[PDB]
């Protein structure tokens, strides 16, 4: 053992590696600090997230090291592909998939900025998880809901409304059409509407717009809370007042908890619907933090009913190619690499089921031809302010949402070019529906 | 009620408004998309956090919007200061502060970038935390360890290593003068060292070099797992086992399952070590992400015992004057503003806990000053590789840091500037200290 | 440190000191001893209430006792107003609160009396409090009775009855008008009348008495026992038996076991009725005790849906201002500073909700108009021997007060002087309803 | 049925009835409104704790209201005696007794003040109650304590000392000589001193001191907590640091909770130390609420092992006689009525155990043989500030305090008029114990 600094390139740089079929590929776009080589920090990326760290180790004579480690197996420009041997991570546990890959190499001086793209996941290794409770096709039934994207809301304004003008609100939007309501990922439990208040009268609400509509509806009730034994009494709760669905926050709440809170409701026979609150705080920089395509895969393998993907011409950040790589990944079972789309790696999923991709953020009627050219039908789209905010009010919003989302669904299983027909689409359907020309004429040039 | 789009800042701009007392406040840099002004950008990032949507609701009828709305009450260059009534958050959840503040709106196009700098927590929202179980005396007290930094190292290569060997490191190291060990962030349970049996092998290193030192001895034990009740599980057996600590990847694992975690062992008498991993995907760049100044806030509510904070001159990124803040906000029972270390706030703490800073990350006896210059006595200092890297072996590493460290501790007491008399102080040390020599020679140029 | 007597105003009494929002306020009418100055018996009662014994204590050089202490910063007259630190109480604890304010100050001999009139609880400590499960629109949306104050009645004899006729009592009170019933607060468990057979046959007289009014119909089923299991257990079956209502004597059963009983029926959805059975042992005398109103912020954080507070004109005695005072603290979410309704503090309630005021104790349909004027539409009416004492029986009395109460009501909610025009209100009601003219016959000179 | 309202004494007032051994007896000193009979006072008073309301009702029909009633069988001066019937009464239950007795007639405008004196409670009632879990027997043989009066004394300041600082002085009272300390009443868990913390220092205080001394030692936790699982938990805590102690404020708390730890403690084998705090909000008005020996009645029967009784000449007010009559009542199997002391009735205890009467508050050396006097041996002297206000510190207070009671207990076995030759026994211990000279000297003239 010879005590002393060496680079990391000498042992954790093997650009003639072949990564094993069992093996856990990462790609990082690197930004080394000045004096550093590109290979130097892969390395070191290597290094510090599997094995190694700043200096030579006498312990290391007491393990295979190279049967451990991980090593960067090549650099195209500035992405460098790192293998991980598939022993290195325990089972059926994303809290360690991230503590070794995302752990520390981030806030290394050697590396100005470093960014997560893509992940490839084994099957040995995603054999280990359990993956989505209830998936897209089990929901559908559900729901009864088939050939059509799902409709949905969150009750606005975010915060302020007590449990009965919420479950006003939620049971104008389930009659108006909208097939299910979700609370605000920042609405678990506060004083002007506590989480059993809330649930008791939303699910009052639901039922009755079931029973006035005649068809399946739901409210994503939110279970979100400072702890996880708190989170899984709500969930037992929204069990018992007859709701099948529940939401959690799970990068905030965390996957630790979300794969306990999982667990529970697969057993309560709950769906879950997954909020990436907090999310871009590190996937929306281009040069630093994780894509959102690794983090969907994890909530993949957790098991996750419907995530949070983007709606590219909504509100909030989002490229179209990335999300429909996204949404490849979480609804089929084997997604190829697609350099345009930036999956780097053929993704397997071992049978693990789909789950359904949600458009939120900002989306109006105009917004339904793009999205459903993103998504086509398995899929969500959730209108917030494009229901409430109708002039009719949300009734009037959520039969106009779901007057479009019909129209355009209708016209794209019939193979006509919806991003090029999608204004006289929705002028056709508003010939019929009042409040979608009224939704129309409201939201014509809002853009963002 | 009228329907349309219109500008955040006519609702959620309020210059004049006067912060209460039992308000939460966050300060924002902000970096606005072209043609978005700085105030309506921080306007949004308020509605977008606390109440509002992109467009009005009818809703907003059925409660008090200006009794509950987050409003941006002071712009200062880009740094923008939003203030959140009380009554939007639930009591004693982290997670729901982080989905309100943190939620969604860094993922909003109106915003280029948005970095949450500060936070202030008021006192009436600080009362529904627990805070530190052990706390920095009652820490001591069990350690019998005064008036000195406290001596630490993680255990290496970080994956690979049996748990014999792993354990027989950890008597090495824990013979050698080291305080205390630690599992790798990254080491919970693999096929190469379950946890149990690590678990067990190094209770029994932990007791035979208690009974051989005569000094207090522990070791981290990483309870991280992909399941809240596998770590409660884990924890329990660790308490079986003897030991008087535990470590947890919080960010990773999640607030609610640490939150969860760390009422057991304060049931169980367990201190617990919490490890930032993850944490530089969004603390790290400097315009976009959370201020890892916040997150410790956030983990000192929670109430962990010790936290990882930096090195500023080790092999992780760490700006000197910001540590200290992080120092003063983890230790102290009110950080008055201090603009030059970052902070914009007068956080009290409502007598809530101190728990001990940890610098970790590539230090070695020569970066023993600055360290106690940085943090003083009440802290961790951690030597994985400076432990394990010596020429002789993990135990005379150990004790050339414990020599080290007590040299400029005792340097300290005295009043002597360390800063400037570090190295006289290390070399006087080494005259008597074999081991110490020998560190110093070995990585006498080692910089970063 | 100096041994010996030392007077309690020299560190005890700090006129100058400004009360901090954080702090808890108790104003303290004191009757000092002969030779007693009221400065020193002030500052003896903070003292002795807070951190100070007879003589001075070595131990005291062990901590900030400036920090710690309670002093009185201010004697009006004969009243004195003490401030103690948040930092003194334990969190969501009434138990700690009594202890310390009232623990061993009211038996001093150096004060000859001692009265409690009203406390300032700061809005921190209250956020560490639940608050009423329930609310009172959640109670009138239950009950589904709006602008109208919410009619009951305690079933007589208070004991001696059997199950049987105890629910035939309690059926033709609710079927004659009755929203709901009450076992009386001394009607736990009784050879004559056994729980869990009164709870059986009560609850098929409250089912039967929904179904032929149609109206929603609830008995206020006694809790109350020995031990905290025995009382969760009869909670338990009064759920089960299909029971809306409980009803507990918290001052006699303990708000320990009341905050036990609060949280399991919170979890069953249980409303919890608080009877203030020994209240007027400490209540009642003007020199000394504790005044309702403290009580009643008390009962309010610990989470009371219903709390008696006075009916003024009947049996018990009560003042009319200050039965007002406690009506607007158990019922607005802030109270300013009366003096003449006796309240000396402005109350915040963090967000708490309001529970409803009960008026029973010797009041027939002559007392509504005067009870209307106190309370208003958002109070509890209880007439025991106002409805069985009817003439034609206890169906015919409710009918009876049901009719003088609706019809104040509606006067009130025309505006009308319902304390000038009460007579003619209630005439012009018997004019169509004998019952009620009965009634009015029977008890119109009957005064307390 | 006559409906209509009757005079009390017309059913309520019995001169003629001859109580019956089954019967439970109430003494109250009534001051009746002007215009208002005694016998009508006294009648009002046993129909509204019994069975009678303001008006004649039907339903008394319904059962034998003479078999039931309560009733007035003697008026002595202005003291009426009530006899109740034993099947009124839940039980083993104190808080139906209380809300039956002082429930609601000490509020009556008929009555101007009402004081509840003594009562007799049946032997057939007595038998449903657990009694004292120890005794003072089990107890001295616990403590191997024999011929003495059981010194102690609570830890001064009331608040402010943290945990570490708490146990040291402890562990100096308890090696000084006191046999027992206590955490005091508002001492629960506080920011400044957690429950946990505390109870882990104190205990190993408690066990460093019974090594170095070879007596029994022990401390008397405060398990009082705002809900009845928290002070289960704590109790259950205390027995697992090794406490044989617990203490509880038993009339803050409540006497459902301290039933329900009452039976926890006796299966932990825990002895209950019962604190009187807030009594003296209604046992010190010598015209209105209820004297202590009910209270202490009522303790005995719900199962205390020690109860405060008062120190007549401390700081806080107690009759010489009433104390000698409650110490006979808590420590004799039968009390036969002593009018001198205030003993209206002949009191049977059904061999329910005795407890330990417990004396404090402004006691110092000078003030034991009056104690000595007033209780004898079987007794608990409490001295919190004539430890601590020792000049040379607790452990020199302690000494102190032990070798006066000492000698006062030896020469009360002796027969020595300990009245009289107090002053005498106290010098003569102080020839040899200079720490007993010092107090002696320091509190000479201090008299309250
Ligand atoms: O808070 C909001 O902004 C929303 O409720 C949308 O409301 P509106 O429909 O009224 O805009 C959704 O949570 C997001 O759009 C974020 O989802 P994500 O970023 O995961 O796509
Ligand atoms: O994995 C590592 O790199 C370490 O074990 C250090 O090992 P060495 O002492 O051998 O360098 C620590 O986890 C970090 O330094 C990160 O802590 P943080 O970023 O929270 O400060
Ligand atoms: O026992 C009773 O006297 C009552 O049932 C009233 O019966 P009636 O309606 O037949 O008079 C009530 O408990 C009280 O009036 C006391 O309530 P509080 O003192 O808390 O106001
Ligand atoms: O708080 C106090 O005052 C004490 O700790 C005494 O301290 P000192 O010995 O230092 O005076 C005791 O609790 C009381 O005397 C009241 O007991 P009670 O009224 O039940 O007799
Ligand atoms: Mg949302
Ligand atoms: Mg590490
Ligand atoms: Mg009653
Ligand atoms: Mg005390």
């Amino acid at each position: 053992f010879v005590a002393g600094v060496q680079p990391y390139r000498k042992t954790y740089y093997e650009p003639g590696y072949e990564p094993k079929e069992t093996d856990l590929l990462c790609a990082f776009r690197i930004e080394p600090s000045p004096g550093i080589p590109l290979e130097e920090a892969a390395a070191a990326v290597a290094a510090e997230s599997s094995t190694g760290t700043w200096t030579e180790v006498w312990s290391q004579e007491m393990t295979d090291l190279h049967r451990y480690k991980g090593r960067c197996y090549a650099i195209d420009g500035n992405t460098a592909y790192i293998a991980y041997p598939l022993d290195l991570f325990e089972e059926g546990s994303i809290v360690n998939v991230m503590s070794s890959i995302v752990g520390n190499v981030f806030g290394f001086k050697a590396v100005r900025a470093l960014r997560l793209l893509d992940m490839r996941i084994p099957t040995a290794y995603l054999k280990t998880f359990p993956g989505p409770p209830t998936g897209i096709a089990q929901e559908r039934d559900r729901l009864k809901v088939y050939h059509r994207p799902l409709l949905g809301g969150t009750i606005k304004p975010k915060l302020g409304l007590g449990p009965k003008e919420f479950a006003r609100v939620v049971y104008e939007c389930l009659v108006g059409g909208l097939d299910t309501t979700k609370d605000d990922e920042n609405l678990n439990s506060q004083p002007f509407c506590r989480w059993r208040d809330r649930y008791l009268y939303v699910m009052d609400a639901v039922h009755r717009a079931e029973e006035e509509t005649g068809e399946a509806k739901g409210h994503w009730l939110n279970v979100t809370a400072g702890d996880t034994e708190e989170m899984l009494r709500r969930a037992e709760f929204a069990k018992e007042v007859g709701s099948r669905y529940i939401m959690v926050d799970f990068l905030t709440a965390g996957f630790s908890a979300y794969a306990t809170l999982r667990r529970r409701a697969e057993e309560l026979g709950l769906m879950i619907h997954c909020h990436r609150a907090m999310h871009a705080v590190f996937t929306r920089p281009k040069d630093h933090g994780i894509h959102f395509r690794v983090v969907a895969k994890w909530l993949r393998m957790a098991g996750g009913d419907h995530v949070h993907t983007g709606t590219v011409v909504g509100k909030l950040e989002g490229a179209r190619e990335e999300v429909r790589g996204i949404a490849d990944l979480l609804r089929e079972e084997f997604v190829p690499a697609n350099p345009q789309r930036g999956l780097l790696f053929d993704q397997p999923w071992a049978g693990l089921k789909p789950l359904f991709p949600v458009a939120s953020g900002g989306i109006h009627v105009w917004h339904v031809p793009d999205l459903v050219s993103i998504y086509g039908n398995d899929a969500f789209f959730l209108f917030g302010g494009g229901t409430h905010g109708h002039p009719r009010g949300s009734r009037a919003g959520a039969r106009a949402n779901r007057a479009a989302v019909e129209a355009v669904a209708a016209a794209y299983r019939e193979g006509r070019d919806i991003l090029a027909e999608g204004r006289q689409i929705l002028q056709d359907a508003a010939r019929t529906c009042p409040e979608l020309r009224e939704a129309m004429e409201l939201w014509e040039g809002v853009t963002f």
